């Protein structure tokens, strides 16, 4: 049996800890957290940690655990799976991408079409979008997205989008409210994440909602995918089986275990979505350094100056 920290959505991890227990027969107990948390508390433990595996929602926490010695590596062979062009690789081999969300714009197709939308996330906040383009600034996707600009794009671009939604924009306290208002009639637009809308779909059929989605893709920062994934503690007294939990999380199964949970894009090739999403490939997410601690300060930083 292991124990598994998971940073991840708990039917994420309760879906694939379940079909886990039943290709090979061993338990798996989740240790749920936040995944900054979680691997703070990983350090502290160091050595003396009971977590196997962690199961973190973004990639960028691996970062310095590995920095710190605290990962052990993965099989070259699991590494390969999820290793399609785009997808973060960790440099040591000691930790994994197993599937990722996406920033989308989501917008009321009987009002606008595809012709009306923009080629660069930078362009909604302007005055051609006022008061037309919902936002929520609140948002940990919405954070990691001004991450990415002041990265891509320097520190002012960052600060006029974020001024440029102060303006043009409409706030709401969360993404399924900017959803519910674009559904509803109250803003043609929001920028939202991807999973949101396709569960409704899922649920509701796509052709009852007013609402279609539109990716900008070509590496634009609002093409920004946010990676979850997994690795083992080097500390773990139980090696065997934290590997081949983390191989089962890459296999064929393991992923398809986590699509039919939650409308995440699996990272293998070879499994397609339940929720009938595009393939990673398509998405053309740019490629952008994990988010520190740092980086987030100073994106909430940039969001108070803007008021
Ligand atoms: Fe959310």
């Amino acid at each position: 049996d292991i124990t598994v920290y998971n940073g991840q959505h708990k039917e994420a991890a309760t879906a694939v800890a379940k079909a886990f227990e039943q290709e090979t027969g061993i338990k798996v107990t989740l240790n749920s957290g936040k995944s900054e948390q979680l691997a703070g508390q990983l350090k502290e433990e160091g050595d003396k940690t009971p977590a196997d595996v962690f199961y973190t929602a973004q990639t960028a926490t691996f970062a310095d655990l590995s920095e710190a010695g605290l990962l052990a590596p993965i099989s070259e062979q699991t590494i390969q799976q999820t290793a399609q062009k785009g997808v973060p690789l960790a440099p040591k081999k000691d930790w994994i991408a197993l599937s990722g969300r996406s920033r989308v714009v989501v917008y009321d197709h009987t009002k606008l079409s595809e012709k009306d939308m923009e080629k660069s996330v930078l362009d909604y906040a302007t005055p051609k979008w006022k008061g037309k383009i919902g936002y929520v600034s609140t948002s940990g996707a919405f954070l990691e997205q001004v991450v990415a600009l002041s990265k891509m794009k320097g520190d002012k671009v960052a600060l006029n989008w974020l001024k440029g939604l102060k303006e043009n924009g409409k706030l709401y306290a969360k993404n399924s409210v900017a959803l519910q208002a674009v559904e509803n009639g109250e803003v043609p637009a929001a920028l939202i994440n991807n999973y949101y809308w396709y569960n409704l779909a899922k649920e509701k059929g796509v052709e009852n909602l007013k609402s279609r989605l539109y990716f900008v893709r070509h590496q634009d920062p609002g093409a920004l995918v946010s990676y979850s994934g997994a690795a083992v503690l080097k500390a773990s007294k139980n090696q065997a089986e934290a590997q081949k939990f983390v191989d089962f999380l890459a296999s064929k199964k393991g992923q398809e275990a986590l699509v039919a949970a939650r409308a995440e894009y699996p990272l293998r090739a070879d499994v397609v979505s339940p929720f009938n999403l595009e393939p990673y490939e398509k998405l053309e997410a740019p490629v952008v350094s994990a988010t520190t601690a740092q980086d987030k300060e100073h994106a909430i930083k940039l969001i108070e100056e803007a008021g």
